[PDB]
């Protein structure tokens, strides 16, 4: 890790990086840090104000020895300034700056191409990587959050089981593949995820991870990773295009990605890791600037709060910069529909909240979501970006782990049970979820102001799956019955308010064999296995069938806690079932009503409807014996582990 040198203060006045007055100075608020390219010159600018110099290293191949190197002028607000007067293109660069007695060589932090695995910038005009069509790529119409479906996937994940029928397995061009065929003819890939209905495609880090966590000039010996370790921010990872080694091509392939999942009406949210880099010491940042970019606690270590072994400075000027540059280069460049933001609590207020109206600005529909854990670090609890402070972060979506973790039991205590199991005492948990996780009244509250602040899930990459936790707290059960609780808990995500997430293979029970955190576990492990998609065909059905009915009933996707508040209400219901209606036509329900009841008792019951009129079966009749309205009491019949939704019709 070497000697990391913070630089000789009399460059900056005597005042130090640590300082809280260095804020305050060399802020520079242009448009133009990192290269910009033409065929007649190519401009430079660094933010490098600790440095007292500062050379563009100039590569011919991203392996060679450099063929020149040219000094930087010192320019305004701590940036330094380049312009080479000959066509660059095709040549590689590095910033090498003297910090202290240090001379560092770095990426470009703003480089928007690199060679293989991202060791050096590369020069190109990037209007040479669109696709053909780009001018019009369009995107799906999406009215609200509220009505969004997202499906998480990996990317290699996607395609990398033998049987998938996709040709560039592990690549991003194997999401573009249409008419794949999988074990008996099923539909795989791009074709098996449009018609399941959902509406967004949640990538996991397509951003440039590091060589550690795939080398990817070794591409052809086992390899796997989630990729959460970022190393180049503003460049697609170089495992995912079929060339690695041309800077063109995974750039190129990304847009042809997304063009093609917005012609087949997916829109894309892209999981951003902001948060923390790969290395603290090695990152391009701490060679550049060192001691600005990341948080340090009173004793000048790193602050550790991620448990990946650093922080990114997100409240400091010009890392908010960064940041925000960074969201606006995807949005722009590649045409991104939304970001899932990495242990968003790492994350300060001020910098999510700008983001969100940076991208207001542009397109409103674009999604913001993230993870918002409560964990400690240096930053401030009240400035932290978390469920406890989600009252100042309107239009932010979180993560509702306590709707999660009451429906299928706790994630951390892998045997215990929770509503889907037969576990005791889950029903209001489950009823805070079906509320979107506003304060509905008395003790069903949780932490969002407004359900478009609340991401429902009982699946995702962390964590045991759904199957595999059922598995695990459910000795007694044979698979028939595990089905059942497994259908249920998809079904209480897709009936309830705010945004359902799924986990790409929930629709056909993935397995990971009981892995609980398979970050780095090979792809036997991880991949999307299509040989059990074919088996489960009529559990794919029944997804479908469930995202069907949510598409078809506005009442399931209210826009705001006032309407929850004046149209959800909870019906009487025995232990181990949660009973509830949407009344008078809410969100613009074709129908009258709507009745729906999680029913996690496997026997018989009878129960009390409200007598609101002619009740008729809309989902779940394979549950219900009978159906008595009464004058127009009101009861109905069910046996069976699952959900059942009735509607009065207008
Ligand atoms: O190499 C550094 C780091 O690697 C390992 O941490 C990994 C986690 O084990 C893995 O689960 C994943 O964690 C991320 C979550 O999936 C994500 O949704 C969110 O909760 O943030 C987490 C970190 O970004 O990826 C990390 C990083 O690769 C290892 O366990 C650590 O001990 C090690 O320090
Ligand atoms: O080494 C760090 C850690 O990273 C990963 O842990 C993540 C969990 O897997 C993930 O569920 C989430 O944990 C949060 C709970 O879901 C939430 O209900 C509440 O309890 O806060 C938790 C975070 O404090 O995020 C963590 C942290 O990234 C990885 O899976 C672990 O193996 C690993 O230890
Ligand atoms: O579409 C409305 C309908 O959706 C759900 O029914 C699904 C079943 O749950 C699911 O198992 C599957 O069942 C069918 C099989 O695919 C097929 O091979 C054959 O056996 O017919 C079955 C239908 O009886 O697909 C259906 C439809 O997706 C939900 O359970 C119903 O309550 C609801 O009416
Ligand atoms: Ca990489
Ligand atoms: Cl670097
Ligand atoms: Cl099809
Ligand atoms: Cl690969
Ligand atoms: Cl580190
Ligand atoms: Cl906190
Ligand atoms: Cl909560
Ligand atoms: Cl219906």
């Amino acid at each position: 890790h070497g000697t990391i040198d913070y630089g000789d203060v009399t460059v900056t006045g005597g005042i130090s990086v640590f300082d809280a007055k260095f804020d305050e100075l060399y802020v520079y608020d242009g448009d133009d840090l990192g290269a910009v390219y033409a065929p007649e010159e190519t401009r430079f600018r660094l933010w490098a104000p600790t440095a007292s110099e500062a050379f563009v290293v100039l590569y011919e191949t991203e392996d060679g020895m450099p063929v020149k190197e040219l000094p930087m002028k010192r320019d305004v607000q701590g940036t330094w300034t380049l312009t080479v007067a000959e066509d660059c293109g095709g040549l590689f660069y590095t910033y090498r700056v003297k910090v202290g007695e240090q001379w560092n060589e770095a990426v470009d932090p703003y480089a928007k191409a690199v060679g293989v695995n991202g060791t050096k910038t590369a020069i190109l005009d990037l209007r040479s990587t669109n696709p053909e069509g780009w001018e019009n790529d369009q995107k799906p119409p999406l009215a609200s959050p509220t009505d969004a479906v997202i499906y998480e996937l990996h990317v290699r994940d996607l395609s990398i089981h033998p049987q998938s029928g996709i040709r560039e397995k592990g690549k991003f061009l194997g999401l573009t593949e249409e008419g794949t065929r999988g074990p008996n003819g099923i539909p795989t890939g791009l074709d098996h995820i449009t018609g399941l209905g959902v509406t967004h495609v949640q990538l996991l880090p397509i951003y440039d991870y590091s060589q550690e966590s795939v080398d990817e000039s070794r591409l052809d010996e086992p390899h796997y990773n989630w990729g959460y370790d970022p190393q180049n921010y503003n460049v697609p990872e170089g495992s995912y295009s079929t060339d690695p080694h041309n800077p063109a091509a995974r750039i190129l392939e990304l847009k042809r990605l997304i063009q093609k999942l917005h012609a087949r009406g997916l829109r894309v949210i892209m999981d951003v890791v902001y948060n923390h880099v790969y290395d603290g010491y090695l990152i391009h940042f701490t060679k550049l600037v060192p001691g600005y970019y990341l948080r340090y606690k009173a004793d000048r270590t790193f602050s550790d709060g991620t448990f990946c072994g650093n922080e990114c400075a997100s409240e400091r000027p010009i890392m908010r910069k960064y940041i925000i540059e960074s969201i606006l280069h995807w949005v722009r460049e590649y045409h991104i529909d939304g970001f899932r933001f990495d242990l968003m609590g790492m994350i300060d207020i001020e910098t999510m909240n700008e983001i969100r109206r940076r991208l207001d600005e542009i397109d409103p529909t674009i999604l913001t979501i993230g993870e918002g854990w409560m964990m400690e670090t240096v930053l401030p609890k009240e400035l932290r970006a978390n469920q406890d402070n989600a009252e100042k972060l309107p239009g932010i979506g979180m993560f509702n782990d306590g709707m999660r973790d009451a429906v299928k039991g706790d994630i951390f205590i892998f045997d215990r049970k929770g509503f889907i199991s037969g576990g005791d005492g889950f029903e209001d948990g489950v009823k805070r979820g079906v509320a979107g996780g506003i304060n509905y009244g008395g003790q069903l509250r949780q932490f969002a102001v407004e359900p478009v602040q609340s991401v429902n899930y009982v699946e995702c990459h962390d964590n045991h799956t759904l199957w595999d936790k059922i598995e695990l707290s459910t000795p007694g059960a044979s698979d028939e019955e595990r089905r059942a609780m497994h259908r249920l808990a998809s079904a209480i995500v897709l009936t309830s308010q705010g945004i359902p997430f799924l986990h790409a293979g929930q629709e056909f029970m993935r397995t990971k064999g009981g892995v609980e955190n398979s970050y780095k576990s090979p792809i036997e492990v991880n991949w999307l296995d299509w040989e059990r998609c074919a088996a489960h065909q009529d559990d794919v059905s029944y997804m479908r069938s469930l995202i069907a009915l949510r598409k078809a009933h506005p009442a399931f996707r209210l826009k705001t806690a006032d309407e929850i508040r004046a149209h959800l209400r909870f019906e009487a219901a025995p232990p181990h079932t949660v009973a509830f209606t949407l009344r008078d036509h809410a969100g613009g329900d074709p129908d009258r009503h709507l009745y729906v009841l999680y029913n996690a008792n496997p026997g018989a019951l009878s129960l009390e409807l409200p007598a609101l009129g002619p009740w008729e079966v809309r989902f779940g009749g394979e549950h219900v014996l009978a159906l008595e309205a009464g004058a127009s009491g009101a009861r109905l019949e069910v046996r069976g582990v699952g959900v059942v939704v009735l509607a009065v019709p207008r």
